[PDB]
């Protein structure tokens, strides 16, 4: 099985936006403007491919969340884990989580990483090896997604003890300077032509949202080609 990674395209549109769907499942986000904001985006971001060549199985891209100001999904995102954070935890925690979303002195940009379950797990690491490239591309030639401070994920996640679809993002949890769990009720599985999932254990499907300071990447980036080099 070989993959290929291409930059966004307006023919990667259908294959983007269900992946974004199964992230994001009902929640108050705009996946097609999500999806038309990241193919507009020029030189960042890519998609896999298996070289059936429409399909989209994978892509990961990055949105600087200040820089994006006036984007309605861009805000809604934001307003979603407020109000998540609001409804699961300690004010206190919701108080900086807030104040880190609204410093404009030191952004935090929006990690989009999501792909079918049958692709292999160590396509992970070219795909942040790229992103990587590109955000320090980007911060070469003063762009805004080289600028971020932070590093915002939403992850797919399920306790039957933390445990992550994508597994790579056990580093990124190590390392988050703040984090949190909300439960989803979609429930909705990965759609990559499989028909249904099971667990021998019932499991309970939860969104985990974690803020990851830039100077942890190194780290991250470390354990990736420890685990998933081929």
């Amino acid at each position: 099985h070989h993959f290929e990674a291409y930059s966004l395209s307006d023919n990667d549109y259908d294959g983007i936006k269900k992946l974004l769907q199964q992230l994001f499942l009902k929640a108050p986000v705009n996946t097609a403007e999500l999806t038309d904001l990241l193919i507009q985006q020029n030189h960042i971001g890519s998609v896999i491919k298996q070289t059936d060549e429409d399909e989209v199985f994978g892509f990961i891209s990055l949105l600087n969340l200040t820089e994006r100001k006036g984007t309605q999904c861009v805000e809604q995102i934001q307003e979603l884990v407020l109000r998540f954070c609001e409804k699961n935890c300690e004010k206190s925690m919701v108080e900086q989580l807030d104040k880190f979303l609204n410093d404009t002195t030191k952004p935090v940009g929006l990690l989009l990483s999501e792909r079918f379950i049958n692709v292999p797990p160590q396509i992970a690491l070219p795909m942040y090896q790229q992103l990587q490239k590109e955000l320090a591309g980007a911060h070469r030639t003063n762009k805004p997604c080289g600028k971020c401070y932070f590093y915002l994920l939403i992850s797919k996640t399920f306790v039957e003890a933390l445990m992550f679809a994508n597994a790579e993002e056990e580093f990124f949890y190590e390392k988050a300077i703040l984090k949190f769990n909300y439960s989803v009720q979609e429930e909705s599985d990965t759609c990559l032509g499989g028909k249904w999932s099971f667990d021998d254990v019932p499991m309970t499907p939860l969104r985990t949202v974690m803020l990851i300071p830039g100077d942890k990447m190194n780290e991250i980036m470390d354990k990736l080609k420890e685990y998933l080099s081929v």
